[PDB]
RNA sequence: GGCCCGGGGCGGUUCGAUUCCGCCCUGGGCCAC
């Protein structure tokens, strides 16, 4: 019942069992032949490459060598072609620059284009930089990938796994150049416990120092921030994750928390015994990738907050989710209704010139003097904060985002009260106020 | 697509805006890569 113990029964749900293995194997082992039998040249990287990949995540990364003189264009046609003929089924996929996707022999397989090279320098796109990641990779990482298994489980079932923008957590390469540090996953869970927001770990130079952001210095290129979008909320969860961890270690860091759904109705309640306004823009989604589409909801959610609070509702927190079909920016108030007036603050009394300015303007209560200046009592547009974002959303479409921007201005509602209880997004607002139980 | 930084125009708002709220062009860096 000691870490040591868990840790034990932990690599069950992170290491692959025999059956996935060989799946693996049989398929990297097709999956050469093939290759060369068009003689391609040829490197297969990544966590299958390195057994460091997490039980359940079977992929296997396969990164065609090309000529430095080759053009752009040249990669991603032979490149096509190259994973055309290879691959049971396949799909163009994207990113830095298109690529395929397929699998053989039943297993997930990415065949991407790449400049061969030596030396760092030269690097025309982050893809040529993988083969160097991984060369670094292979010597140093052998012999520990069970412990880079139970780290990205840990992360993983803590919802903080992943680089993407979906995410904003800890890349895969990350994990690998932590161990790689630390030793091991126990160690590095002890050490991240002192780890702050001006922390930077160096790798290559097996150092720890201050800095002004949390930086863990790539050993390939030391100008590159392999942690830059691990986000400050992520990184403060993880530091705490761990420090809980070693606290009362349980095997249920390394299980995914339960949906826990919620009958609408003990919501209704909770959000009447909070007092507040809870309710959400909802839109259509606009058909484009993850990686577009929550940087987008993250600034649309942020430019309505900032509204709502220099505005005076008094906004709490704010969240957002995404479906198939439609977007919802969640939001709580603690002013469910403001008066209609409010006081503007005027020139002080000496300004002879602007005082004359400020009483100028015709307004419907007569301006006073406190303190020294003037002020005014002025009338809102307002006073409801779904009556203020419907008249925000309507005319400031275009600062949420490009698509989610457009997307609003062609449509978009406010729901709030029972009609939001039964939206898919009772889970972000449990999250969000802090149910708990 | 988003984020940081810096320019040239603008609009609305305000007694007063470089400085609030926004929009055109526009140069550089970063991120998912």
């Amino acid at each position: 019942m000691k870490v040591e113990e868990i840790l034990e029964k932990a690599l069950e749900l992170v290491i692959p069992d025999e059956e996935e293995v060989r799946k693996g194997r049989e398929a990297e082992e097709e999956l050469r032949r093939r290759l060369d039998e068009l003689g391609v040249e040829y490197v297969f990287v990544g966590s299958y490459a390195r057994n460091t990949w997490l039980k359940g995540s079977l992929e296997i990364d396969v990164f065609l060598l090309f000529p430095e003189e080759f053009s752009k264009e040249e990669l991603r046609e032979r490149g096509l072609e190259i994973g055309k003929a290879v691959l049971d089924s396949y799909e163009i996929r994207y990113a830095e620059h298109p690529y395929v996707h397929g699998v053989v022999k039943g297993v997930e397989v990415d065949v991407v284009p790449c400049y061969k090279l030596k030396e760092p320098k030269n690097i025309k796109s982050a893809v040529d930089r993988t083969p160097f990641h991984h060369k670094w990779l292979e010597g140093r990482i052998k012999g520990k990938e069970n412990e880079v298994r139970l780290l990205k489980g840990f992360l993983k079932a803590n919802g903080i796994y992943g680089a993407e923008y979906k995410v904003r957590g800890f890349s895969g390469y990350l994990c690998e150049l932590l161990i790689v540090f630390y030793g091991s996953f126990l160690e590095t869970v002890k050490n991240a416990r002192r780890w702050t927001r001006r922390t930077v770990i160096d790798v290559a130079k097996g150092e720890v120092r201050k800095g002004e952001e949390f930086f863990v210095v790539d050993p390939v290129d030391e100008k590159r921030n392999v942690a830059a979008n691990l986000s400050l909320d992520n990184l403060a969860r993880f530091v705490h994750l761990c420090r809980e961890f070693m606290e009362a270690p349980s095997l249920g860091f390394f299980k995914p928390k339960h949906p826990l759904e919620i009958e609408p109705e003990r919501l209704r309640k909770i959000v009447e015994e909070r007092g507040t306004a809870v309710f959400a823009v909802k839109f259509r989604k606009p058909d484009i990738v993850d990686d577009n589409l929550y940087p987008q909801l993250e600034r649309a959610s942020r430019k309505i907050f900032e509204f709502l609070e220099r505005e005076n509702f008094m906004p709490l927190r704010s969240a957002f989710k995404a479906s198939e079909e439609f977007c919802y920016l969640l939001f709580e108030c603690q002013i469910k209704e403001i008066s209609r007036v409010f006081r503007r603050m005027g020139p002080q009394f000496e300004d002879e010139r602007n005082v004359k300015k400020f009483l100028s303007r015709n307004r419907a209560f007569r301006p006073f003097i406190e303190n020294g200046r003037w002020w005014a009592f002025e009338m809102r547009k307002f006073t409801t904060p779904e009556e203020g974002v419907r008249s925000y959303a309507s005319t400031h479409w275009h600062t949420l985002g490009k698509n989610v921007g457009e997307s609003i201005r062609e449509y978009f509602e406010i729901i709030s009260g029972e009609k939001l209880f039964k939206e898919p997004v009772t889970a972000e607002l449990c999250e969000m106020m802090g149910v708990k139980d």
